[PDB]
Order: structure tokens, then C-alpha cells, then sequence
């Protein structure tokens, strides 16, 4: 028979773009069949009563129920590609950072404030006009202020008064703006946060992909730390620049992808001070616009599979060789 491989996620996600033109490129392996999971069967049926599959390619976004995927795998035992428990974890930016840090993974000096919601005066928090104290760790401005959750994209970044105050605040992009400037210069006082050194970079983030441990796209885009405005090409897509990273850098993914657990998964990186530092870790994620991505990412996963089930199956399989890049 043919090796299943479940794809299991919102519609959104599922639907896009990117997934289809993947989705395509794997059916063209011979002996593996695709089914795509409907969203009112995730969200409304059993697990009991979701299609079967020997491999399963399942990831979480906002709407998602989580606690039904892991019962699903538990009850069917799928291989799986990218590790549900761990998506648990990606949504909390604290439990990112202490696995970067176990993996010897350089990352913003950074500090965590825990506020009680009913008592949110009685936290660890002491604020200069240029600085704040954080468990007693100091942050001289300019300083980067992220929620703990890491679904929410509200970071702030404050500037020192010497370079006129006030604070950018980012936002998951509405149009043309990725940021505003406000002229607050004072902390957010609700909610838990990390606080963080501000990395200087050229004015550019790195954004990379992988796909498995020994694959990993990079591109380049405009920091929204800059002014706010979205760069987009005469087609309306957000301009994105070359990236090639270093040894260093690929190694860097190789730890990702592994302590993770998450076979496709995106991060960011910042190029500072001769170093690159990691800033997020968002999990699935596959590029966007890019013919040559759809088509290795395809041929790695597909290869992941048949290198996994093919024995199982009785299919005869001689492991390829793959770019890097
Ligand atoms: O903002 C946009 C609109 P686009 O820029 O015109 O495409 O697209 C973003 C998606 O928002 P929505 O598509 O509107 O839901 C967002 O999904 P979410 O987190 O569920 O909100 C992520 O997509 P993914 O799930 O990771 O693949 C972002 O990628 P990231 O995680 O590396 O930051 C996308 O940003 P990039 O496309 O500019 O790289
Ligand atoms: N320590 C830092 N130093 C300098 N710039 C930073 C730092 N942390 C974050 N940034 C910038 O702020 C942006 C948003 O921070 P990030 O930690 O990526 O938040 P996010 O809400 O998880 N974004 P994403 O998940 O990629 O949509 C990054 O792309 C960087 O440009
Ligand atoms: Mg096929
Ligand atoms: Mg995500
Ligand atoms: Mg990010
Ligand atoms: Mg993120």
C-alpha cells in the first residue's frame, strides 16, 4: 500500500500558498499519498474519527487545538515530523530562550519579569528614565521589552534620552507599517515580559528556514525596529535581500532544528558585533516566493519519509544526496 502523509493544521495554513505548491511536489513521489486534514474535522470531530496516516505533518497556529493532535498521535503512533509537545513550548518565550541557552545557542542578554496580575506593583521592577533593573539586572536603554507569550507580537524597543526618548512599538504588520513610534518612555505596567539587550544590526533581520537539520534557507528584510515602514516591490511583496550563512550560522540551525524537535522551523537571527545572534524561534514556517524552496523542500521531506517508512513498507530505497543550501 501507499505510505499516508497526514497534513494536520488550520485552513489558513493548510490552504496557503506555500503549502500547496509543497503538497504537490511530495505527491509526486510514487509511493507516498497525501490527505489533508479538514479544519471542521479538527476542530469539530474526534480524534477516533480522523483519517489515518503513517506519517503525520502537524503544527499549531492561532484557533488550534493542540491538545487533539497529541491524542491523535498517541492513538494511531504516525511518525512524526514535527514534535507536538514541543509546540506547547514554542508558544512561550521564556521556555524558547532557557532551550537556546541549554544548547550553548548565543542570545540577548536578557531577563525575565514575572508580574502577578493582582499584585502588579509587587514585581521586580526598578525604572530610571534610561534604564531599568529587572531582578536586579540593569538594561541600559535602548532596551527591547517582549510578552511573554510569544503569539503576541506586541514588542516595544526605548530609546535613551540621548537620542530623543520615546519608544518604537511593533506590531504584527497592518499594511504598509510594521512599527509606530510613541512618544512613552516609560515600561509597559501590566502584563509579564522579557527584557533584553538591543542588538545593533545594518538595519536588517535574518530570517531562516529549515528543513531538517542539514538544510536551511536565509533572507534578509527590513528591521520594523527602523521607522516602520514596509519596503514592497513593484509586484506589492514584501523586499526581501540575499542571505548565505556562514559555518557558524548553519550550525546555529542544526541546534535549532534539533532541540526543538521541529523538522520545518523558522527563527530569526541578528548580525551583530561579528556574531549572530537567535531573537525568536516560530516553529513551522515554510519561505514564500520561492520556486527553488518548494521544490527541495519537497524533495527533503519526501526523502525524510521514504528513508523512515520505506523498510516497513517493503519499498526499496537508496538514501540521495541533498543540498545544504
Ligand atoms: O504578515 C503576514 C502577511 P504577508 O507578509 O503578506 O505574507 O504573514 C505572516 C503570517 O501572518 P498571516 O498570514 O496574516 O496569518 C504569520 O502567520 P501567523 O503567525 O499565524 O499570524 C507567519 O506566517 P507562517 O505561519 O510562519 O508561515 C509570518 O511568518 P513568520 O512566523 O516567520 O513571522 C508571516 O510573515 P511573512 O509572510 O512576512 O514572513
Ligand atoms: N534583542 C534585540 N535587539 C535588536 N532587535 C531586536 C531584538 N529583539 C527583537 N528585535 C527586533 O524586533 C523584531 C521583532 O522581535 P521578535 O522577537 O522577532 O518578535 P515576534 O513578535 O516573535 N516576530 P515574528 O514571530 O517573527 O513575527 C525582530 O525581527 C527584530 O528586528
Ligand atoms: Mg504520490
Ligand atoms: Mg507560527
Ligand atoms: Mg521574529
Ligand atoms: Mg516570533
Amino acid at each position: 500500500r501507499q505510505i499516508v502523509v497526514g497534513i494536520c493544521s488550520m485552513a489558513k495554513k493548510s490552504k496557503s500558498k506555500p503549502m500547496k505548491e509543497i503538497l504537490e511536489r511530495i505527491s509526486l513521489f510514487k509511493y507516498i499519498t497525501v490527505v489533508v486534514f479538514e479544519e471542521e474535522v479538527i476542530l469539530n470531530e474526534p480524534v477516533e474519527n480522523w483519517p489515518l496516516c503513517d506519517c503525520l505533518i502537524s503544527f499549531h497556529s492561532k484557533g488550534f487545538p493542540l491538545d487533539k493532535a497529541v491524542a491523535y498521535a498517541k492513538l494511531r503512533n504516525p511518525f512524526v515530523i514535527n514534535d507536538l509537545n514541543m509546540q506547547y513550548l514554542i508558544q512561550d518565550r521564556r521556555e524558547v530562550y532557557s532551550i537556546l541557552q541549554a544548547e550553548g545557542i548565543l542570545l540577548p542578554r536578557y531577563a525575565i519579569l514575572n508580574r502577578d496580575p493582582n499584585n502588579p506593583k509587587e514585581c521586580n521592577l526598578i525604572e530610571g528614565e534610561d534604564h531599568v533593573e529587572v531582578n536586579g539586572e540593569v538594561f541600559q536603554k535602548p532596551f527591547v521589552e517582549k510578552p511573554v507569550s510569544a503569539e503576541d507580537h506586541n514588542v516595544y524597543i526605548y530609546y535613551p534620552t540621548s537620542a530623543g526618548g520615546g519608544s518604537q512599538r511593533l506590531f504584527r504588520k497592518i499594511g504598509s507599517r510594521s512599527s509606530v513610534y510613541s512618544p512613552e518612555s516609560n515600561v509597559r505596567k501590566t502584563g509579564s515580559y522579557i527584557y533584553e539587550e538591543f542588538m545593533p544590526t545594518d538595519g536588517t533581520d535574518v530570517k531562516v528556514y529549515t528543513v531538517g537539520p542539514d538544510y536551511a534557507h536565509a533572507e534578509a528584510r527590513k528591521s520594523p525596529a527602523l521607522d516602520g515602514k514596509v519596503e514592497r516591490d513593484s509586484e506589492g511583496k514584501e523586499v526581501r535581500y540575499p542571505v548565505i550563512l556562514n559555518a557558524r550560522e548553519k550550525l546555529i540551525a542544526w541546534k535549532v532544528c534539533l532541540a526543538f524537535k521541529q523538522t520545518v522551523c523558522g527563527f530569526d537571527l541578528l548580525r551583530a558585533n561579528g556574531q549572530s545572534y537567535v531573537c525568536d524561534v516560530n516553529g513551522f514556517s515554510f519561505v514564500k516566493n520561492s520556486m527553488k524552496y518548494y521544490d527541495d523542500c519537497a524533495k527533503i521531506l519526501g526523502n525524510i519519509v521514504m528513508r523512515e517508512l520505506a523498510p516497513q513498507f517493503h519499498i526499496p530505497w537508496s538514501i540521495p544526496l541533498e543540498a545544504e543550501d
